[PDB]
């Protein structure tokens, strides 16, 4: 006997009552192939994909005047009919009957959908059916395990090391499965081809001059040569067993990534200046472009390949094969090899005479970087003074303040930077007063003391008292010199407003104060409703007096759709997104939840684009320019949004956009296969269910553009029905209206509704670079966009809200 127990707690039960195992013969996969064929997400799909999706079929055995499908009830069953009749009635009658090789319930395997008609077994027949849990989960394993397949052989490759882990993963989905019969050759001895071969599971053998030299097995490959020059084959590949294997095009490589020697020669040569301190500091485009210039030569052993008479403008050395012995005069100063360099004090000393001499121990591969070549990729002859200025640069491109102003608005800044030494215990800032300076450590190190207290050090490259450029306030922390003789870079307020100008200032103003004000629930009082869903409300703080926008999720809404971990993954989202055209979070609360973001008060950008009616090229080049650089940063930080559209966009009290829905976005890491999103902004690939990436947005990027330029959606504007919506963007035709007469617009909106995403521009090693530079964009200033330096189609008089 003891004082201190615990109790223990709809279409899938139809179906389990009449299931029944059967053995899958011949006879029954050839239908089931045929009737999968005329389907609409098995038709991309090959035969050995189609030959696995049959063996999850289960068998199901009905009797005369048996219920299959209920209407309004949830559909989760695909069924192709093997024997009897199987009468469709709609609305209690009757409406078409079926037999062997049909099929229904094809909406049930992309969504959860209510059907429309009932289905009852007018005779005794039996299905072959499929779950929608079933049947896209095998799509996923199927895709999974052949990216993962195909990866593990493109790491296996030799001419593929040297590739980042983007650009290796990008090849791995260019990779197209050929499949051989026994007795047809692969390859032929003397042709000119430009594919490479690695062997999935098979045998194969090789023949040089019709004599046998050895045999193929699973991980072997060939045709490394073919992706990089024109040369004819070396053998004869004939399979001896039924083999399959991952192919890799020159031509598709081409698309993906380019010049495979270029995008290896710049990693390379990326990793090698990265080494050096002043290269560290360079922009990867000019990092790409001393890679593209810079000179190459062979050279033999005991070679003086640069001498103090025969330098030839020389200014910088790589070792990209062998090694090379330094010399100052007579005496030996170092021994670089593979991957290591010199020349740090010529970069930085143009004008300096070359004092050391490099000679070769034993044959290298030496890569040199000129003058010219520095002045071509800096953009000016003073290289001296441009890598200071980059210097500068380097540190300002990574604060927000600086950020996103105009490249003629951030050189006058760095041109307008003056350096001040101060002696050991000198006050360079006294808490209490207010300033006037921004500061920027040039050399040197600084404590940050508050009430006598030290708080911490900042040393070279560190900067403090960024937030004098925008207000009047106090100084909170007092910057005392540690070291001796500190020398710090510095700007004037005046300075600053004769650069920066009246939108972006007031845009920095207000959104810097956001993160002083300490907001607890009970100062903030209610205004007004502003949104609904979950609900937001116009919040005021008495305190200050600024005005915020505070949702409100209900925590039983996220209960009953069981969205327990994706709340929290949204917050870790949204929290972290900092640009001027995202929606900028200031704190969360709960008890229900909540999310406190800044107060947008433009209205909304589907109201305006109706305000507009079909919108022109400037305007269309203005709200995607605007989209285009929210979904950058946000692909850049691995993150994809899965629902853009302009429901989900607000405009702020200058006309810019402001994106906020953020429930469907997720951090990605390697390919997502759940289905969500809007069904009209929905991609191919996310409803064919065989992964996708950050690439989604790209389409619905598209679909905005046509919106915006033509007017009604691109894919299935009048139909209301998902299947229909879906069955439009797979195998619908895209047409444009007789209004429309810009060829760029066209041509881009084309490229941005490219099915396959590896053929969709922006999806390529470049990334939007290509979106950008784009003949739609030919007169567009994406420096003056970001800047909020460009005119906006549309104002809003006073304050709009839905
Ligand atoms: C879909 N729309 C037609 C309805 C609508 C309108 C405004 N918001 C905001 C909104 C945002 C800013 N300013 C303001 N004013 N409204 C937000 C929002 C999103 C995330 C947050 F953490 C806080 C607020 N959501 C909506 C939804």
């Amino acid at each position: 006997r003891c004082n201190e127990k615990k109790a223990i707690f709809g279409e899938d039960t139809l179906m389990e009552d009449h299931l029944q195992l059967r053995e899958k013969l011949s006879e029954d996969i050839e239908m089931i192939k045929a009737s999968l064929k005329n389907n609409l997400v098995c038709s991309t799909l090959n035969d050995n994909e189609i030959l696995t999706l049959s063996n999850y079929m289960q068998f199901f055995v009905f009797k005369g005047g048996d219920l299959v499908i209920k209407q309004g009830e949830k559909g989760s069953y695909f069924f192709i009919i093997n024997s009897g009749k199987f009468d469709v009635y709609v609305n209690d009658k009757k409406v078409k009957s079926m037999g062997k090789g049909s099929s229904f319930g094809e909406a049930a395997l992309i969504h959860n959908t209510q059907r429309s008609a009932t289905i009852m077994a007018e005779t005794d027949g039996t299905l072959w059916g499929v779950q929608r849990s079933t049947f896209r989960a095998t799509l996923k394993q199927l895709s999974n395990r052949n990216f993962n397949e195909n990866r593990s052989f493109i790491d296996s490759v030799s001419v593929f090391d040297m590739l980042t882990e983007a650009q290796k993963n990008m090849i791995t989905n260019a990779c197209v499965i050929q499949m051989f019969k026994p007795g047809e050759t692969i390859v032929k001895q003397g042709d000119y081809g430009d594919v490479l071969f690695i062997l999935k599971e098979g045998k194969a053998t090789v023949f040089i001059n019709d004599k046998e030299i050895r045999v193929l097995n699973k991980g072997s490959y060939f045709g490394e040569r073919a992706l990089l020059y024109d040369e004819p084959r070396s053998a004869t590949i004939i399979a001896k067993e039924p083999t399959a294997c991952a192919s890799i095009c020159r031509k598709l490589l081409n698309i993906v990534l380019g010049n495979l020697q270029v995008v290896l020669f710049r990693n390379i040569m990326t990793e090698a200046l990265q080494q050096s301190e002043i290269f560290r500091q360079f922009s990867a485009e000019q990092l790409n472009d001393l890679a593209d210039t810079a000179i190459v030569r062979d050279y033999p052993a005991n070679y003086h390949i640069l001498h103090k008479d025969k330098v030839k403008s020389v200014k910088y050395l790589i070792v990209l094969e062998g090694k090379v012995e330094l010399f100052l005069d007579d005496e030996s100063i170092g021994i670089l090899t593979r991957g290591k360099s010199f020349g740090d004090q010529y970069v930085l000393n143009q004008k300096q005479k070359f004092r050391h001499t490099v000679k070769s121990l034993d044959v290298c591969k030496i890569a040199l970087i000129t003058e010219s070549c520095l002045a071509d990729c800096l953009g000016d002859n003073n290289i001296d003074a441009s890598i200071d200025h980059n210097n500068k640069k380097s540190i300002i491109k990574k604060m927000y303040i600086f950020r996103y102003l105009s490249e003629q608005q951030c050189n006058l800044l760095i041109e307008a930077f003056r350096t001040t030494r101060y002696e050991e215990g000198d006050y360079i800032i006294q808490e209490g007063e207010v300033g006037s300076r921004f500061y920027i450590i040039k050399n040197g190190e600084v404590e940050v003391t508050k009430n006598g207290k030290r708080l911490r050090t900042l040393g070279k490259n560190d900067y403090f008292g960024e937030r004098a450029l925008l207000y009047d306030e106090p100084r909170t922390a007092s910057i005392i010199s540690k070291a001796t003789s500190v020398e710090c870079w510095f700007v004037d307020k005046s300075v600053f407003l004769q650069i920066i100008q009246g939108p972006m200032l007031t845009h920095l103003e207000e959104r810097i104060k956001m993160q002083d004000t300490k907001v607890e629930m009970h100062e903030l009082e209610t205004e007004r409703i502003i949104g609904r869903g979950g609900t937001v409300k116009l919040v005021h703080h008495k305190p200050t007096q600024i005005r915020y926008a505070l949702k409100c999720v209900s925590k039983r809404s996220i209960i009953s759709l069981n969205q327990q971990n994706n709340i929290k993954l949204e917050r870790e989202i949204t929290a972290e997104n900092d640009h001027p055209f995202i929606i900028r979070l200031v704190r969360t609360f709960k008890d229900c939840f909540y999310f406190l973001t800044e107060l947008v008060t433009g209205g909304e950008l589907y109201d305006a684009i109706r305000k507009l009616g079909l919108l022109s090229k400037p305007q269309a080049q203005f709200y995607l320019g605007s989209i285009i650089l929210a979904i950058e940063y946000l692909h850049e930080r691995n993150i994809v949004y899965r629902d853009l559209k302009p429901e989900n966009i607000l405009l702020d009290k200058q006309g810019y956009v402001k994106l906020i829905d953020f429930g469907c976005a997720k951090k990605i890491q390697g390919r997502a296969y759940t289905l969500v999103g809007t069904p009209h902004y929905m991609a191919p690939e996310v409803i064919l269910g065989k992964g996708y990436g950050c690439t989604v947005d790209i389409w619905a990027l598209g679909v905005c553009l046509y919106e915006f330029i033509c007017g009604p959606l691109p894919f299935g504007n009048d139909q209301e029905d998902q299947l229909e919506i879906f069955r439009d963007i797979l195998t619908g035709q895209l047409t444009f209206p007789d209004y429309v007469s810009d060829q760029d617009s066209i041509n881009l909106m084309k490229r941005l509704l490219c099915r396959l995403p590896q053929g969709r521009i922006g999806c390529s090693i470049n990334g939007f670079k290509d979106i950008k530079e784009h003949a739609f964009f030919g007169n567009f200033n994406w420096d003056k966009l970001a800047g909020r330096l460009l005119e906006p189609p549309l104002v809003s008089k006073g304050e709009t809200y839905a």
